[PDB]
Order: structure tokens, then C-alpha cells, then sequence
């Protein structure tokens, strides 16, 4: 009998939808209270003389709706690395030396927790997606994680570098196709973000760089995705449908350049306005084929780039104020952790749904949406289905 | 009532992922290997290192490269002397070049793939962009989307700092995108520019010098899709894929992006580690197909350098014809990192047509494509040819 490509294809593919079976999260230990951050930040960057700029930064922090963030960087590391405390001193080598180690380390912490929840042998992991906006190396963070966890050497890896804030959507869009197209496939997904690449001193000339110093936090999240769950596996969410789009008239709204001074952040145009103007079109594309037009009838995960995005989306669509609760909770307790945020928010929604005895992992609702927002301006959409509790 | 199970059955494709187009592009500056030691030691103001230049000449003579294409030229190097230093802060100058040049060269390859495919570019649903040359946000995938005028809703996979195995990685990814999504048409672009790694010579790091003899510039693009239309023209089917880390290979190929640019480090014996492990990779790929004669399949191997090809050929007993397409690309283009195996797939189709052979795979049915790179990572793709 001569084996054909059509035979192989039929035997190779999975049957059912991609299913989230575990979520784990991790943060660096140094907890940074937002209410005292202007005083800490102006002191460690030797900027106490800039009293007007410090006032502007206090207003940014006060408006952020962030209570605390976790940071790998602490006073001791900043004292050892004064190039990082300047506005634009040569500092990429110092920042790389930190993040090429700490990004996979924090990833491993999140991944161990996801694997524990999943309750299967790590030898059954067939695919690894590693996503970061913090540093690059060869071999990559995917290779480093494979060694730290002792995954099979034949794990199929997808190394997603320099992605930015929409990529929590991207990794679920990729994991969906890996799980669905490959019988038995189990996909470990890790997003790990460390602000050591982007931390720098303040200047009046670049108030967009300063906004970043108020919002960005550190964290890592991991999920396990697979089709055709075993009886001993415990589904949390199904991945139903995905999209990625570039918003019209958004050119240069969010740019990030990796330079000898590290990663620099640049803002033009009105990000909250552009996202609000365009979000309904994205929802119709996702939900009109499912017969859904009431956006208060679905559970919400939105990347909290800042509070203004969430406020203007809520106001544009007339969401009840409860829809954004899980999202605002993560923003409040962790800040903007770039690609990892939306995965923290998925965990928080499951946890709150359990605590409050709701019927499903999606706050008692059946259908949900997850949005990533970032450079492009790029919007990632993922349609989700909850599981009954 | 619409169910997720009904959505999944309607959403997915039926047939195997099929390569439907290949296009390639290079920068215009052609650099002859026979004169490269004189050129390189002159534009780096290194003519006084006479013993090192003799070592570099021997490296160029053993490379089995006849020529390379380079974005970098004498004018650009005189404008950017920090790039000509062995180790001077120079990443901003390098980034300024590659963040523009990578998507520009990628566009040139993509336009040619799209021309061969013969369909409207509005039907491209997915874009994979792959480079080892620079990073930016938004990425080269965004820049290429804008340059080509693809649909704003194209689904993008930006594959940065990938290294030399990623020619296999982008096919492994394209396969799942095409096969899981009814109607999906995947544009795949690998674009590599050595402005990120070019640097002056020293005698302390002979591994950095080996890079200066082997690495060239180039971009390649493919269209991948399942369930071809009658008006599409298949070239190859993507059958099966694998990625693995070789045992005892830790630190064999490291590359660090620093203030001096991208630095290349070699430990261990790369040709030896690949040769020692290549039969295990072939057995995993081909024993389920009932194939054990590795002279009966067509070959595409990443030409990391000539020693890798020589030692795999000697270990397996490949006939000298097997590595011909691979050696032809190494000779005419050098090591173009991730793009190199796509140039070789094009070369094999082209020679098959020219010589009137029965299939795009040199008249053979089954084939293997190997990527080799940092890890030490080996990518394996099993290919099926199409009849001519
Ligand atoms: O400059 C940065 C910092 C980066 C980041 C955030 C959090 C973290 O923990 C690590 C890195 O996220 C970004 C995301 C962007 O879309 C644009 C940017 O310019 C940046
Ligand atoms: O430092 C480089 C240069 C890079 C490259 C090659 C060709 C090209 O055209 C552009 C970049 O490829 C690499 C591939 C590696 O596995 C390790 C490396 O260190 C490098």
C-alpha cells in the first residue's frame, strides 16, 4: 500500500475547536505603589529639580487608574546601571543583559503554573509560542524556556519578538490554528514582558515617553491550548473566530524603535478616538454571523492600553459599566503588561466567575470577545465561548 | 442556532498546503568572492593585518561561493565608519538601513510571487514576514502590507531575529494557516540584509570572520494555499514538518543584538553535529512514508557553509547530484540565512523545467527541505513534487 498526501492529511488533523485548558500568571516580586511613584521616579532618575515636569507626571499617574505595578527593576539594579536612569545614555547592552535572562525566567514561572493546572505530563506539549516585546537573542526565549522546563527537544516553537500590545490576541490566533490542524497537539503559549527595555529618565520634550513611565508594568501569562479535550482535561474557553486589522488614518499612532538607548515609545493622533471610532465595525464582523448585536450580552476582555481607550469604547457602544470590570481590575492591580494583559484578564474573569458562583467561566454568559490593541494601529479580535461551571 | 462545532466544520480547508508561487530578489551590488579579501580589507582600512588577510583569503577560497549581493557598498561604508569598525557602537546606523531596506527587498520578491500566482492580491488572507536583520514596531510585516496594498485585515505573523533555520519555520507555519482555513492564501516573505552583521576583521574572533566570507543578502516569497483553483498552478505540496534541538549542541551558534550590531559566535563542530543527527531526522520524516533510500528523494538543505553539505553527503552517501541545486544557490548568492532554502526550491523547479524532467522535484516524487541554525535547531519539511 502506497501512502498518499491526502491519506496523511486526513489522519493528521484534529476534529474540534481549539480549547483553553489552563492559564497561569507571574510577576516580578518588587511591587511599586502608583501613589508614591512620581517621588520615587524623579529621585532615582536625578530629576527632582524638574518640579513642573514632576507635576505633569503626578497628573498622568493620578489619571492612570493604576494602583500598583510589578517591576523587575528596583533601586539596587538602577544604582548598578546609571545609563538606564538617564533620558538617552547608551544603555541597550545593560538592558539586553537583564531581559535575555529575566524574560524566559518569568515565562517559566507562568508556564509551570499553567502546566500544574492542566494536570498532564509536560512531555505531551507539542508546540510552544513565546511572545515578548522585551529584548531579542539567538537562540531565542523559546529555546531558553524549552531548556528551563525540560520540554521535548522536538517541541515545535514559534518565537514572537518585538510584537507590542496587540500580541496577546496574536498568540491565541496562532495557537488556534496549531491546535486545530494537528491531532493530539497541545500548545503552550507564553507572553512575558519586562519594562527594563523601556524605563528611562524624564524630559519636557517627549511627554509621550513620559506617559509610558506611568502605565507599563511587568508580567507573564501562559495558557495551554488544544483540540479534542481528554476526559481528564478541564476546558475553560473555546477559541471560535479571529481577525487582525489596521485602522484607517492611524499611521504612526504608536511607534517603538530599538536603539542604542533601548526601546523608545512614540505617540501621535488620538488612540482612544481611533479605537472607539472603529470598534463597532470589528464587533459586527465578529458577531453578525453569530446573530449577536447586543454587546452587553457578551463577556469583554479588552487590552487596557490606558483608561481613556476603555472609557471611550464603553461610551461609544453604551456598555454597562460592569462589562469592563475584569479589564479595569487588571489595569488597577498590574498596569499595562503589553502582550500578557489580556491573558491576566481571562484568568481574572474565570476567577471572579468561580468566586461569585456564576454559571460559566465568562461571568455567566456564553459568548465573549477579546481585543488586542497596539502598533499599526492594529486591532486583534478573538471570539470566545465560555464553559459551564 | 449557530454552534462552534458547525462553525469549525465550515471554516476549515480540505486539502494539503500547496506552494503555488516562488519569487526572489537581491540588492543590485554584486560582490565577486575572488576579489572580496582585497575589497573587505581595504574598505575596513585593515590592509596592515597581512597574516589575517591570508587567513581570510583561505576562508573565501574554501567557501564555494562565487558571488554575493549586498545592500552595503563603498559609499554607504564611507558614510558609516562605525559599521566598518570590528566593534564600535553602530546599531542605530544599522537599524536606519535595515528597517527600510528589509521590507523594500521583501516587496520586490513578493510582487514576483504574486505575478506568478496570477490571482488578485486582495485574495491574500495571511502574511508571514521573516528576517534576522533589524527589528521595529510596527514590524516589517506592517511595512510590507502598506507597500503591497494588501487588505488592512490581512492576518500577519512577524518572525524577527529568527536565524538560518527559519526558511523551514515559515513553511511549517504556512502549512497550518493554509490547511485550517478555507480559502486562505498565505504570502510568505523572508528578507535578509547583512548590514546588521557586517563588521571589520580581528584575529581574536575567527568565527566572526567566517560570517564575513559566507553571509549574503536576498529575499524570497512563496504563496501557500489548500484546495487550489483550476487557474492556480501547484509547484510542491507540504506534507509533514518537524523542528528539533540537537543533543550536545548548546552554544554551537549564538547571535546577540548589541550596541555594535548583531554578533555571531561559533562553538563546537556544527557540520559534525548536523551530520551525526541527520539520519535520525530522515527516519522520523520518511519511515512512515515507507522511504529509506535518501538518494531516491529530492534535497533542499540550508547551505550554512560548504562543510555542512560535504559532511552530510559523506555521512549518508548522497550521490553528487543530490546537493546540486543547494550548491548552485550557495555559489551564486552565498548564505542568505532564512531566504536560502526558498531560493533553492525555486532553483530546483527552474532546472527541472530547463532539463525537461517529469516533476518540479528533478523528476522525483518526494523531497526533504532542511533548515539549520541556532539551537542547534534543525527544521525538516517533507515535500511532494508536481508533474510537469
Ligand atoms: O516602548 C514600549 C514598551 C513595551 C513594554 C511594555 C511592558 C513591558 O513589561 C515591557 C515592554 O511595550 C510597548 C508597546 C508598544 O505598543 C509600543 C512601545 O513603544 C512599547
Ligand atoms: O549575525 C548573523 C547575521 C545574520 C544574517 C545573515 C544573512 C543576512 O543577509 C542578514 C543577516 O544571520 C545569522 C544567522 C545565525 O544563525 C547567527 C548569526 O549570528 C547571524
Amino acid at each position: 500500500h502506497m501512502v498518499s498526501v491526502e491519506e496523511i492529511r486526513k489522519a493528521q488533523r484534529a476534529e474540534g475547536p481549539a480549547t483553553v485548558m489552563a492559564i497561569g500568571t507571574a510577576t516580578p516580586p518588587n511591587c511599586v505603589d502608583q501613589s508614591t511613584y512620581p517621588d520615587y521616579y524623579f529621585r532615582i532618575t536625578n530629576s527632582e529639580h524638574m518640579t513642573e515636569l514632576k507635576e505633569k507626571f503626578k497628573r498622568m499617574c493620578d489619571k492612570s487608574m493604576i494602583k500598583k505595578r510589578y517591576m523587575y527593576l528596583n533601586e539596587e539594579i538602577l544604582k548598578e546601571n546609571p545609563s538606564v536612569c538617564a533620558y538617552m545614555a547608551p544603555s541597550l547592552d545593560a538592558r539586553q543583559d537583564m531581559v535575555v535572562v529575566e524574560v524566559p525566567k518569568l515565562g517559566k514561572e507562568a508556564a509551570t503554573k499553567a502546566i500544574k493546572e492542566w494536570g498532564q505530563p509536560k512531555s505531551k506539549i507539542t508546540h510552544l509560542i513565546f511572545c515578548t516585546t522585551s529584548g531579542v537573542d539567538m537562540p531565542g526565549a523559546d529555546y531558553q524556556l524549552t531548556k528551563l522546563l525540560g520540554l521535548r527537544p522536538s517541541v515545535k516553537r514559534y518565537m514572537m519578538y518585538q510584537q507590542g500590545c496587540f500580541a496577546g490576541g496574536t498568540v491565541l490566533r496562532l495557537a488556534k490554528d496549531l491546535a486545530e490542524n494537528n491531532k493530539g497537539a497541545r500548545v503552550l503559549v507564553v507572553c512575558s514582558e519586562i519594562t527594563a527595555v523601556t524605563f528611562r529618565g524624564p524630559t519636557d520634550t517627549h511627554l509621550d515617553s513620559l506617559v509610558g513611565q506611568a502605565l507599563f508594568g511587568d508580567g507573564a501569562a501562559a495558557v495551554i491550548v488544544g483540540s479534542d479535550p481528554l476526559p481528564v482535561e478541564k476546558p475553560l474557553f473555546q477559541l471560535v473566530w479571529t481577525a487582525q486589522t489596521i485602522l484607517p488614518d492611524s499611521e504612526g499612532a504608536i511607534d517603538g524603535h530599538l536603539r542604542e538607548v533601548g526601546l523608545t515609545f512614540h505617540l501621535l493622533k488620538d488612540v482612544p478616538g481611533l479605537i472607539s471610532k472603529n470598534i463597532e465595525k470589528a464587533l459586527v464582523e465578529a458577531f453578525q454571523p453569530l446573530g449577536i448585536s447586543d454587546y452587553n450580552s457578551i463577556f469583554w476582555i479588552a487590552h487596557p492600553g490606558g483608561p481613556a481607550i476603555l472609557d471611550q469604547v464603553e461610551a461609544k457602544l453604551g456598555l454597562k459599566p460592569e462589562k469592563m470590570e475584569a479589564t479595569r481590575h487588571v489595569l488597577s492591580e498590574y498596569g499595562n503588561m503589553s502582550s500578557a494583559c489580556v491573558l491576566f484578564i481571562l484568568d481574572q474573569m474565570r476567577k471572579k466567575s468561580i468566586e461569585n458562583g456564576l454559571g460559566t467561566t465568562g461571568e455567566g454568559l456564553d459568548w465573549g470577545v477579546l481585543f488586542g490593541f497596539g502598533p499599526g494601529l492594529t486591532v486583534e479580535t478573538v471570539v470566545l465561548r465560555s464553559v459551564t461551571l
